Parts: structure tokens; C-alpha cells; sequence
């Protein structure tokens, strides 16, 4: 549990609405007396003072994580672009845009594809990795889950994520991040997609049988911090420190 505690901590996404005073507090939880989370996840504007502040305390190595086409997920290519190319001008390391969900609920597949596609192109050439929230709360549907999850992959995904940090009432569950985990193994991109639950994992426990289904699937080796991500907040940090002993 400790090992696994220690593990999980080093692969959280930290979150707080963000502010710039909030941000700073944010910044400084990430870096706790175990070690420090692989990265933070905030609104694309305060990526400026973030960069800052985590440079100041000496963890430049945290990464900043933000989202575009958020929350909502709307079905406006050239709006979530323009975000996009914004998240990577304030310095994003990763932008996670929102897949447009309900459109596939809708039946269009095309408009995902090429809202992830036009995004991933942007952030390839910036050297900024595109992960693709799919929203596995209002999709709820495994096939819905699946289908998002293989146009993502197809469109270029580089990490798949199973909700919106926040989302009211929706988060990771042990069977949509298996069902989002076996679309990454079945069509054989292990290598080039990873996973982030968000949401659905509060306690050391949790986290510890999240990681297993990891390690059942791709064998130990796998859930690197460029493969796996835990996109939670205080109350995870909070609940690995204890098992750590803090």
C-alpha cells in the first residue's frame, strides 16, 4: 500500500474556480515531503504564473496540464482549435480537449474525428501532447464509450480520459476505465495512447486497484507518468500522504 501509495502520488494531474491566488496554493500542494505530483491541471490563463511559481520552488519539473473545448464538449471545430492553439501559447504541456460528445450520441463520428485530429496536429507540431476527455458520464453506454474512445485513438489521440475534472456527479469507474483500457490494448497502441481516470478514485485503496487493472493489462512496466495519470485533488493527495505516513 505504501509502494503503491507513492506510485499513484507520483502519477496525479493535481486540481483546485481557479484564481491566481489558488493557483499558487495549488502549485505549492503539488510538491508535498514525499515527492511531488507529475503535474498540475488548470484553466489555460493562469499557465503563466503557474510556470512561474512551480519554477520558484524549485520543481520546474512539473508539469501543467489544461483543457480546451471545455466543458461542454460542442461540436465547433475551428472554436476548439482556436483554444487549443491558445492552451499551447500560455505554455500548456498537455491540453486535454473535450470530445464532442453529444454529437456522437447524435450519430455524427465524423465531427469528433476531425475536432481531434485538427487539435492533435496543432499540439504535435508544438511538442504538446493532446489528451481527449470523452465524457464516459453522459456517454454511459459501453459501445458509446468504445466508439469515442477508437475515434480519439484514430484522430491521434495521445491520452485517452475518462471525464471532466469536476463534472458534477461523473467520474472514473473501474468498468469505464476498463473499457477505455481495452480499446488502447486491442488496437495494439500501448505505446503511443495512454489513460487518465478523473474522478472515481478518493482513497490509497482506490488508487492501488486502479493501478492493478493497469498492470493486469500491460504488464507492471506500463503506467509510466506518460501512460497513466491520476486526474484528482485534495482529497486523494490527502488520503496517499496518510498511507505514506504524512
Amino acid at each position: 500500500l505504501k509502494a503503491s501509495s507513492l506510485r499513484a502520488l507520483k502519477l496525479m494531474h493535481l486540481a483546485t474556480d481557479d484564481t491566481d491566488e489558488n493557483v499558487i496554493a495549488l502549485c505549492h500542494q503539488a510538491k508535498t515531503p514525499v515527492g511531488n505530483t507529475d503535474a498540475i491541471f488548470i484553466y489555460p490563463r493562469f499557465i503563466p504564473i503557474a510556470r512561474k511559481t512551480l519554477k520558484e520552488q524549485g520543481t520546474p519539473e512539473i508539469r501543467i496540464c489544461t483543457s480546451t473545448n471545455f466543458p461542454h464538449g460542442n461540436d465547433d471545430i475551428d472554436i476548439a482549435l482556436a483554444e487549443t492553439r491558445a492552451a499551447i501559447a500560455y505554455g500548456a504541456d498537455s491540453v486535454a480537449v473535450v470530445f464532442p460528445y453529444r454529437a456522437l450520441m447524435a450519430g455524427n463520428e465524423q465531427v469528433g474525428f476531425d475536432l481531434v485530429k485538427a487539435c492533435k496536429e496543432a499540439c504535435a507540431a508544438a511538442n504538446v501532447l493532446l489528451a481527449v476527455i470523452i465524457e464516459t458520464g453522459e456517454l454511459k453506454d459501453e459501445a458509446l464509450i468504445r466508439k469515442a474512445s477508437e475515434i480519439s485513438i484514430k484522430a491521434g489521440a495521445d491520452n485517452i480520459v475518462t471525464s471532466t475534472p469536476g463534472k458534477v456527479a461523473e467520474g472514473a469507474t473501474p468498468e469505464s476505465a476498463r473499457i477505455m483500457m481495452e480499446v488502447i490494448r486491442d488496437m495494439g497502441v500501448e505505446k503511443t495512447v495512454g489513460f487518465i481516470p478523473v474522478g472515481g478514485v478518493r482513497t490509497a485503496e482506490d488508487a492501488q486497484k486502479y493501478l492493478a487493472i493497469a498492470d493486469e493489462l500491460f504488464g507492471a512496466d506500463w503506467a509510466d507518468s506518460r501512460h497513466y495519470a491520476f486526474g484528482a485533488s485534495s482529497s486523494l493527495l490527502a488520503s496517499l500522504l496518510k498511507a505514506l505516513g504524512h
